[PDB]
């Protein structure tokens, strides 16, 4: 048994990667989009709250400092000056809130007594506008543009290698839950092996192909109802020599690919799966999915992941039939 | 009289009965929720949500104001949020503050630390739901949905003589000037078969070689062109009689795939011909509008054909025998 | 003979009657915003929004005069502290829609309908602002549809190479950006009559440049020539030099390509007309070596010279016969 | 030794194109290109200066209309359209209030100035217009991903190997991050300068390397770094090369691995080559994807290294072809 070396659909990559050079640095150099991917709904709101609240507290503190520096402290008696109608540090609170949130309560109005105040408040306003633009841009970017949803495609696990049209074939079918059929639906079949070269060397992992009809052009299936993609057996095929004990006591991963174009959005969907050692039940044909009605046709998934029996099949190897000249 | 898997265009029968796995959120409350609520009721839902936000905030301010300074009225009363004597005062205060309106008729005074705390929280709330609503209304101008406008198939298809053999033919019609990039084309035959071992297979799909290996499938489409399918030994329509053609045992589905300019939408088109639109003989009337500098076409006669005087009926391998 | 059907070389096509299925339902916003393209839409929308301002000003003025004709001043104040009905209401609407809190007038508790009405106008104003800002964002962010940076050549360069006849065409890229998944095609347009004796005004034939062999996906950083070897499968296998000059066959080339950092599939069309032909010509070695540096220069791109010696109509005859 | 790729992507290292200006002039006529060229180095200052110059222009025009008509013409009587301002700073601050929609109640306008209301409604309109322009400009960079990533990478060291009774030009490709690719092409192109049959010096030209385009083994499903075979044959143009021929001569093997990043719309691809000596005769590759006892973990520490094969034939392809018979 192996039960690894595949994408995380069944089992998985099993503790991905190992200690190496890494080179996955400068995360915050371009974290504009990665953070929006990672932050998630859990604490984005509090991130914005804390960032922008500290943003106006810094400026409120500097207004408080300049108010202490100039104006009232020079002469508290009479002294027509700035910080009118407000006092202390609550003055800084209210001024910062009114100016940042563009609220016009009008209790405090700066004047010619503080010529630096106009420059200070205009710089504050432009910085606040920039920060608001950043916030709204981030919220827009996370909400609408990405679409992480691809589960409407499903690969039936149970599969069969058996008789068909006078020859042998191993088959697999796909299903969908809703409408909006795919466009340019490819299909592939790859087999995981371990080999030793003729010169002599241990190759740990090897990829070999299964001819599902790439050169015949029968791969672009128009999928509205489940269909069983098959593979005829021949001497060119790498599986012409397999027995029951051979298939049962040896492990090979038939990884499958159904990369497809979902409707509308330009997200290239792609699904992966494999059958490890025993999911292929020899001599177990498939059942009809017919749900015919007098008026038109529909179907439900009340018979998936099962099989009908066949008692009369050549219980032998693929080349055994070729032996019978 | 069969299933007719062809989708909405032309004949239409596609659906599913039982429900699998659906949920984890309204439907997305992310983007499909905005998709389904197009035009109707989305403005109503969000505007009622926002006005209920004002109602909640103003109710809280009214409660805190009546708790704080309403008890000692008619005796000085230098409490916070002055100029309040009823619910309407605090309600309109919330209206101004959340709409960042600076009327100034309202007041906040000092020594009311809870008031400023709630003011900053409600300001943040107003800002964040303003961002949410602007992002939501943005999505209306995000996905352009179209299934027409320089892409359509033909209501008429026919099998007829042509140089070499009989051929199934079909054209694709257009509306405007715009062209198509990577124009695929495919034909599939749906029928029923029985395995030699013996078992009922009502559903079987076979391919029609329109020249996938020969490379004649990417058509530069500016005027309608009749894609044709030759007849050979590999084809399943090698020799069938008139009873076969007027019988209903096969269905021809035709599929086109393209990408309109200045967009990333993989447009797909599907059409059907069961047993009746295909006719024996006949020929398409040419679009013969070759004139001076005035270059024109007209699809007024697009869906029509005429009849050949005399044509062979069977032929096939008659020369060898 | 002159019914050209391309776009970038010369000529075009037009449509008449065509059933008129391309009728706008005004349900499309992106196309409407694209069509104007910064010409007059800013003016259209600013006048739309200021007429909304005037509508609101008029309705506030009407309600004010409704209350104004009742109290007639010299009473317990009013809902709005103003005397000039039109100007005060207009400025009130302006400042409220712009969130300006000048506060020269008041609100009072005598007009709850005024509170309801200002709530509705604030909602309408925020929705309209969101709509306009979203439209501007959608139009500006979506690119201008450049569709350039790839250029074709002038005339067919039918000549000899490696002892065989061949047509060649080069491609220029003035910028530095490269292409991904660059296809290449070549279609010949002509007129044909079938063996049965019927007229086909327009017929397309393919000119393979490497399909089914893999040599069509060029990695384009230096201007490279694409050539078509002459074989039996080629249509113009052997024919006189005078007739091809008299002939009006049209060669159209397609260089579908993907430009970096986008999702738009570019495509280019060219014009090679048979009325002018340069038989037996060869281009210039654009590649120049600069010791430590390498370069090419497009000053001689649209130029070719003549080989002093070249076989004429070197067919199977006189080479095997 | 002319070429187009030295060791790595963007390895042109030459002069920019000259004598062409047909469609490379109107750089500023576009907005997206201007946003792409500019970065956060100076954008803050650009927006700041634009919007503050709008401020100054509006303040100046309000001050000019105040001089034209108002209270300063006849200082007596309170009949004026501003209850304040008789100074540049006050008018500027009023312009700031109007632009940033603060809402200070310190000043207002009188009904006898229809110009004033016309001016301020145009003021609000243009304020909204430039606010929308700024927010869209700042949005453009945040949402659309423009940074280039290098999750996939080639191998520095490549070898020519005597494997499976034939000869190959072995090379493998590594993936840094865990993410996978969709529709993974692979190509190999030889750059050379030749002379035609009649005797003309052909400039730089490209020839193809048959990695299995027709056999269909090019769409590799990449979760473990896998080598690429070539299976040198008589049809290949590398047959006549000998042991010293590769060293004395030179040739550029450009490799492209066009791929699709997960859940996006970018057709990423990478370019690399080997000049004349990076290819080592014989040699093999260590099991970089070494099996770990529990499950699969892979270390790339030994990625760019090779193991010296004890004994392999050292001759040309024609030599082995003739030695066979
Ligand atoms: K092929
Ligand atoms: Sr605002
Ligand atoms: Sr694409």
């Amino acid at each position: 048994q192996q039960c690894r070396s595949r994408f995380v659909k069944k089992d998985g990559h099993c503790n991905v990667q190992f200690i190496n050079v890494g080179e996955k640095g400068q995360r915050y150099l371009a974290d504009i989009f990665t953070t929006c991917v990672d932050i998630r709904w859990r604490w984005m709101l509090v991130i914005f709250c804390l960032a922008f609240v500290l943003s106006w507290l810094f400026f409120g503190c500097v207004f408080w400092l300049i108010a202490l520096l100039h104006g009232d402290l020079d002469a508290s008696k009479e002294g027509k000056a700035c910080v009118s109608e407000v006092n202390s540090f609550t003055a800084a609170f209210l001024f910062s809130i009114e100016t940042q949130t563009t609220i016009g309560y009008g209790f405090r109005c700066v004047t010619d007594e503080c010529p630096i105040a106009v420059f200070m408040v205009v710089f504050q306003s432009i910085v606040g506008c920039i920060i608001d633009a950043f916030i709204i841009g981030a919220v827009m970017a996370k909400m609408a543009k990405p679409k992480k949803r691809n589960e409407t495609l499903v690969f039936s696990h149970n599969a069969v290698i058996a008789m068909r049209d006078g020859k042998l074939c191993l088959m697999w079918r796909v299903g969908n839950l809703r409408k909006s059929h795919l466009v340019e639906a490819h299909v592939r079949a790859q087999l995981l092996k371990s080999r030793i070269t003729s010169e002599g060397e241990y190759i740990p992992l090897d990829q070999i192909d299964i001819n599902v009809g790439f050169d015949s052009g029968i791969d672009r299936i128009f999928l509205v109802s489940p269909i069983t993609i098959v593979h005829e057996i021949d001497e060119d095929s790498p599986l012409y020599d397999l027995s029951k004990q051979d298939i049962d006591n040896a492990d090979f991963e038939i990884v499958v690919i159904l990369e497809g174009m979902v409707e509308a959005t330009a997200m290239t969907t792609q699904c992966r799966s494999s059958y490890l050692a025993n999911e292929i039940l020899w001599g177990h044909r498939y059942e009809p999915v017919l749900f015919e009605e007098k008026h038109y046709y529909k179907v439900d998934y009340s018979r998936f992941h099962k099989t009908y029996e066949v008692p009369n099949t050549p219980l032998c190897s693929a080349r055994d039939l070729a032996e019978k000249k």
